[PDB]
């Protein structure tokens, strides 16, 4: 493939999608990766890149340039979930893409319930503005979906992608009690969540399962990320 | 392929899409149509094919059997963007989803425009709840997306498939002065949208090529729908 200049942020899931799903492809070390800082973005990444002024976003092919003087010639994409299926577009031995048309349906199916149901679910959560049992509901939607063993689909795919880096950052807000209830409240959610039993132990399984995946351990700064995550609850 | 039942409504622009999908692919005649009355749905709809309750889905495979005694041996597939997407991978030959990485995802970010800012802001304009400017620039944003000529990546794609049900119907409510402003706004609305002059010239263009294309005008019942949509506005 032509080359690839990757703009993202620690802090961000949607960009970790696609860190994620280059690392799967082990082609983590062929893309330049330039962060950005959302507190303070570049004047040149909204009218050069990307316009929603927002991570992820990938410059594709075009000459030789420095990240933060991105050439006119290089192809501007944006939306993680439309670069995931690019990565696995041009990196097919990656094999995060299924090849059947059923289970590349099925995959996708999932990631919507990611859209839909679980992500708006721990936003709302995790800010305080609804319920443990509306979170809890959602999880289990996808916990409906999930084969006896192993991904969403099986064999690991785009749909593991999309919710890991959500998952990964829903474990530091509650293990870090950062979720807007009384101290352990947070750990409990937690436990029921990833435990392996309960209600969703299934579900538990599988997120052990995502969490130990190396793409996801490379492409993730634990210690930045609670960092990160204890200065925005102390305000 | 294997056998396909769809379950759809003529009046669901979310079924239409992947009517025109079957009807680009040359499938129309190979697949077997199921109407669902939305006001009345069959009791073994949510349990037996879709768990959401809505149309489209799919059946796929399994044994033949009638539509309203589906098998368990059938696949169930729903969402109709992903529906589309199946159906361009199922008929290749329909030349629905581009060979080209890069024109795919260029094609699927126009759907994530047409999912995020057509689609809510022509439901929250047509219902009153929003100004004319704030569809308008919507559709501006789609239109910056277009190529000098052809449809929203050059060769007609699933780009185009998903749009097109929610323009025709748009075209309805505003030619027929079903958007709740005076009498006659509607149809200047119309006009700016679909005329190929002024602000939405080049999205005008567009607009009559979507509605020209065979396989909408094929899968458009516009007697039956402008019929629902005077009733509807009549309460
Ligand atoms: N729909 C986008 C969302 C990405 C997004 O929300 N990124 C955030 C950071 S996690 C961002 O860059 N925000 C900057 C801003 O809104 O100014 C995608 O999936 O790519
Ligand atoms: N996200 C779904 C939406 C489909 C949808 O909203 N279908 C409507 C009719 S146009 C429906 O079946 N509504 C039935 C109900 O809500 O009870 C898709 O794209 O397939
Ligand atoms: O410093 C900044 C600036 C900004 O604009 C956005 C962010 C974070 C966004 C974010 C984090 C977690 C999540 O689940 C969803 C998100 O969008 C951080
Ligand atoms: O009789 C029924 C029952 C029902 O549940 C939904 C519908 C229509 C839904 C619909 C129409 C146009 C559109 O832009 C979006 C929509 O979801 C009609």
């Amino acid at each position: 493939p032509e080359r690839i200049t990757l703009y993202t942020a620690k802090i961000c899931p949607f960009a970790q999608r696609v860190e994620i799903a280059l690392h799967e492809a082990k082609a983590h070390h062929n893309v330049e990766q330039f962060q950005i800082d959302l507190q303070n973005k570049p004047e040149w990444y909204a009218p050069k890149v990307n316009p929603a002024s927002k991570v992820p976003a990938i410059a594709y092919g075009g000459p030789h340039v420095p990240p933060d003087q991105p050439s006119p010639e290089s192809i501007k994409l944006a939306e993680s979930l439309i670069l995931v299926e690019f990565v696995a577009d041009l990196f097919p031995h990656s094999h995060l893409l299924p090849h059947d048309p059923v289970k590349r349906a099925q995959a996708r199916f999932f990631i919507d319930g990611v859209s839909t149901k679980f992500i708006p679910a721990w936003h709302a959560f995790s800010q305080g503005k609804s319920s443990e049992e509306d979170f809890l509901t959602a999880v289990e939607h996808l916990q409906a979906l999930l084969p006896e063993s192993g991904f969403a689909v099986g064999a690991y795919s785009i749909a593991d992608v999309a919710l890991t880096p959500f998952l990964g950052r829903a474990r530091v807000t509650l293990k870090e009690d950062l979720g807007g209830y009384p101290r352990g409240e947070g750990p409990r959610v937690l436990a029921v969540l990833t435990s392996g039993t309960g209600r969703l132990a299934r579900f538990g399984k599988y997120a052990q399962d995502l969490l130990a995946r190396e793409s996801f351990q490379a492409t993730f700064d634990e210690a930045y990320i609670t960092e990160r995550y204890k200065a925005r609850f102390a305000d």
